[PDB]
């Protein structure tokens, strides 16, 4: 019975040349050293390594003290070590053997009351031997989200889908993203399968008086994104189906909340992948104030065309409207609140109230005040709109530390399409700010009205909620010292970095 | 050896009138004591024990209690009283009498060993004060019924009985929400005397494993005011230091949720007796679009005489307001959103949106629509405002049953002093908007961007802290035939039944 801890990228490369592939990974490091610690006495723990393993170690580290070190090795002997080093008080001897089924009988033989778990450290020739002899009950692995160079490997297994897309391991445990020196990381445990509340308690039997589930052997739930999954599961437990303007059934909750940290990773849904193009090509759009969706259809995003196609113009009641014409939506209201609209190829520069600009210059000057609002609602101009806007408000806050966050308000949330669509926007509207203002990005607060998943939808999010999500990516802005003002963004000022999404899902838009 | 105790209870410790009981039918509480005194781990039944008059005032079909061994202590009565009274089923009890409670629990000890599992007292003042005197009562399930009635038997005095109203101990370790029956609101209290299957995972969690709580001992809290008690709790233990614009120090986070129900009670928190005429008569004054805050000082309501004086006003920047206008405020924009202001004197009718009957007509005719949202917040107009709205944004929703819930989002949230007037004032407004489109209220959703508790309030807070909340008032709208608009609602036209807070603690408010 003993355990595997491993660092692995996704293509599960695990050195080169002798050596780490990734820049110091220090959370990582506290960890893997937490672990491989860590006891409930008399006890220690022990850490069994090969020779390429115990040599790339800075001398500093070893031998890993506190825990009975052993190598394997036909080449090195017992007297090498102790004589590469003097050895201090207070630690056993590190002990070499010809392999690790040898190393093990050592274990039983001399260690059979002093140590409590074993844990098989590295590398690649110790990692295969176990899982060959299928005594390795447990895989501790950090999940590199990032590529690297490699020559050194993890040998494949069943259930590496956890990895990467293609006697069993399936996940029990799942951390949230972490991040150092650029590179996202987190956290997996995969397991082998193959009376003074006795008062209080019948009072409860008699209260409670009254299905589906989203990756359900996983226990440990630290991955942000279960938010949004037990966000799926809940709705279609306990919704209700209502009718729709759409025609196309509903089933809804009313009032959610989500939120998602933005200072390690940047929570682009994994469990699917996000067309991030759209997101990144929108908000850019937004922030112009353009109001013509043929600007975004010529660069290949088409989110909008169905709904500014001559004949939803004409549902919606504007004969007069020029295809691609969203009328006085979000971005305008932004950038111009109130203005007198016209079309889509009038220019509104200086007119209405500039909601970005105002919000900016407050964070930058006044950072306390708590009316840093941007709305997309406009009452008197609702008619004149394609259609009202879904993400209507957002509010920004500071805190002590410089640390930005944002809380978005969503009255109409398609849970399905819309939504993780709706969160990496935000999320990334957040950044650009916290980048223009001088901030840390902290936070996004997701806050959610009508909240429904469609009925044609429902069969292939059952298939989403079996998938366990990878670790968030990074997203960076790039030309940090050329972009001064939150409209000197450009498509090219970013990059994502460490996106291992699950396959695509295909889901209709409601028209 | 320690028996229970089990009463419904009047705010003034009435528990019967007239060998009766002086409510009307409370069934939930009927199935709460049938529970609570049946429920066992197979061979063993429970015991009950009553005076003579409680034996009496129970229906024959009712008595004896079935699977349950009734014991009754009387002089008077005696044991072949009550055989010769109903025919015996078989597999019963036969129904025990006794001179005093000491001598029913020596025959509880002497033959009835091996039989009974638990002790119930379950009236009236005569052995439950009885029970009191001998200190053999370990629990008392209190079922408080937060409404007035008239009585001529009483619960007697007992340390820790400040959880029915204001002034070996008795302290609460449960406490439900409130349910009501025939216009009657009650919850549940428990009160005490005082005087490597997960193991693998449970090393990873030690460092991910991480000061001032309310109402600590209380283990169970099913009192939904326990959100807001925890809130003030959480801001206090985890807030972050900043200046504000007030110039007063501010502890604070960034948006929290509360949510609370409208089905069965009111959420007018008692932990601090809440302003109630200054929330009826503000929510009125919005209503009728009202900019002029004298009407609201000529009637007692002061709440917004410290933002309406020449010194305010002028530091504003508004220099040819009239004293008390209040601008273009939260009224003015629901009924004549975008109207261009003059004063407070001019009749608006017609004007700008009236975002309030749009909401209204919806809701009678289109409930599934997405787009019934009011708002307060007018870019275009914040200059002109006394002070800009903090609740901003409020949203409907009906389902199945033809319930009707509500969301409000806050920018800025006093948790000490607007917060409970805030929850009072939208789950009123949402009980109005439902009797007008013919709904039955069902929750009130409160989303809070800026939370934060003013540091001259803390110490005001940690005593609040101390206080356990007391059952939720029912509000009722008297002549309903009469409303038939939102407007058609008068002051007279409410009814606050069963509110029993705990003593005023003066808070100011900042400038
Ligand atoms: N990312 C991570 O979590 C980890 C990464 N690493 C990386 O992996 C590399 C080191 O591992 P690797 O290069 O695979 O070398 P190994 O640590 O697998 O050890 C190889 C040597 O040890 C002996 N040995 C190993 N396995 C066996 C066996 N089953 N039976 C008998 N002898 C054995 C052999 O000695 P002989 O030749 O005398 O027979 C062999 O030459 C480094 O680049 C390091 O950075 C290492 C540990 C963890
Ligand atoms: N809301 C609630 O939870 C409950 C309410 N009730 C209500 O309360 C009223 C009953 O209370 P109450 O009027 O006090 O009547 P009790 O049920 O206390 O019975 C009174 C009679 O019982 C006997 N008795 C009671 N206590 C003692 C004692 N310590 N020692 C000796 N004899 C005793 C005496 O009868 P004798 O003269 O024969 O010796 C006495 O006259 C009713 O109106 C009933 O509806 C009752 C139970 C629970
Ligand atoms: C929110 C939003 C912006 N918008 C605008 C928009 C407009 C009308 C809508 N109508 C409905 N009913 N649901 C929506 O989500 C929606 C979204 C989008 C519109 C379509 C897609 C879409 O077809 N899905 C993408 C997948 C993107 C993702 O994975 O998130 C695709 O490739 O087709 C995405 C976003
Ligand atoms: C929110 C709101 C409406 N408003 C308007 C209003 C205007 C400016 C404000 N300014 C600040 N800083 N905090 C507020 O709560 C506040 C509230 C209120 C203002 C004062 C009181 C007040 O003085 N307290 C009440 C007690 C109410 C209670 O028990 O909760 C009183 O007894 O006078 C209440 C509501
Ligand atoms: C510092 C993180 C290394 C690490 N991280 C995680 N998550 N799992 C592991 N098995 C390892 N190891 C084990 C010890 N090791 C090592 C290499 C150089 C210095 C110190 C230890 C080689 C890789
Ligand atoms: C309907 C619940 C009455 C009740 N509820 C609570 N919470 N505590 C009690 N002690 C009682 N009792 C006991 C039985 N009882 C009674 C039972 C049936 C009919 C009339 C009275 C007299 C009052
Ligand atoms: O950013 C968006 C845009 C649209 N929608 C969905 C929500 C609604 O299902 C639909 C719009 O319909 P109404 O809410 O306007 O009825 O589009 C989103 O979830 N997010
Ligand atoms: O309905 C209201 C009105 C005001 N406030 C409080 C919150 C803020 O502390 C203060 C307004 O100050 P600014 O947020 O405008 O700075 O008044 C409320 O809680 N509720």
């Amino acid at each position: 019975p003993v355990c595997l801890v491993v660092a692995m990228t996704p293509k599960r490369g695990i050195g080169i040349n002798n050596g780490l592939p990734w820049p110091h990974l220090t959370t990582d490091f506290k960890h893997f050293s937490r672990v491989t610690k860590t006891t409930p006495a008399s006890r220690f723990n022990a850490v069994v390594m090969g020779r390429k393993t115990w040599e790339s170690m800075p001398r500093k580290f070893r031998p890993l003290v506190d825990r009975l070190n052993i190598v394997v090795s036909s080449s090195l002997k017992e007297e090498d070590i102790a004589a590469e080093k003097p050895q201090a008080e207070g630690q056993q001897r590190v002990r070499v053997c010809a392999s690790l089924p040898a190393a093990l009988s050592l274990l039983e033989e001399e260690y059979k009351d002093s140590v409590d778990q074993i844990f098989v450290v590295g590398g690649a020739g110790l990692y295969e031997a176990a899982l060959s002899l299928g005594v390795a009950s447990h895989l501790y692995i950090t999940r590199v989200a990032r590529e690297f160079p490699c020559d050194v490997f993890f040998p494949a297994f069943p259930g590496d889908d956890i990895l990467s897309n293609k006697a069993t391991y399936r996940p029990i445990f799942i951390s949230k993203t972490f991040s150092d020196n650029g590179v996202p990381y987190d956290f997996v445990v995969l397991e082998k399968r193959r009376s003074s509340a006795a008062a209080i308690a019948p009072v409860l039997a008699w209260m409670d008086e009254e299905l589906i589930r989203a990756v359900p052997h996983v226990h440990f739930r630290g991955h942000e994104e279960f938010q949004y999954l037990d966000l799926i599961a809940d709705i279609i437990n306990n919704g209700r189906t209502m009718d729709d303007r759409t025609g196309v059934g509903v089933i809804s909750k009313f009032g959610c909340t989500m939120r998602y940290s933005l200072d390690q990773a940047f929570p682009l849904l994994t469990t699917k992948r996000v067309f991030w193009k759209g997101v990144l090509e929108e908000l850019l759009w937004f922030i112009r104030g353009d109001t013509n969706a043929n600007h975004l259809s010529e660069k290949g995003v088409k989110i909008w065309d169905k709904n500014v196609t001559r004949e939803f113009l004409d549902s919606r009641n504007l004969p007069h409207r020029e295809v691609g014409d969203i009328g006085p939506g979000y971005g305008f209201q932004w950038r111009h609140f109130g203005a007198a609209y016209k079309d889509m190829h009038t220019d509104y520069t200086g007119q209405g109230v500039d909601q970005l600009k105002n919000v900016i210059q407050m964070l930058r000057t006044n950072p306390t005040d708590r009316r840093m609002l941007m709305t997309a609602w406009n009452p008197a101009a609702l008619d004149e709109m394609a259609l009202p806007p879904c993400h209507l408000l957002c509010q920004f806050y500071v805190n002590d530390q410089k640390e930005l966050s944002c809380i978005m308000y969503q009255r109409s949330c398609d849970v399905g399409l819309g939504v993780p669509f709706n969160i990496a926007s935000y999320s990334l509207l957040t950044l650009m700010v916290a980048h223009v203002c001088n901030l840390k990005p902290k936070e996004f607060i997701h806050f959610m009205g009508n909240t429904h998943v469609y009925t044609n939808h429902v069969e292939a999010l059952k298939e989403q909620l079996r998938r366990e999500p990878r670790p968030f990516p990074i997203v960076n802005i790039l030309n940090k010292e050329r972009i001064k003002e939150i409209d000197d963004f450009t498509a090219e000022d970013f990059e994502v970095v460490g996106y291992v999404p699950h396959g695509r899902i295909q889901m209709e838009m409601a028209v």
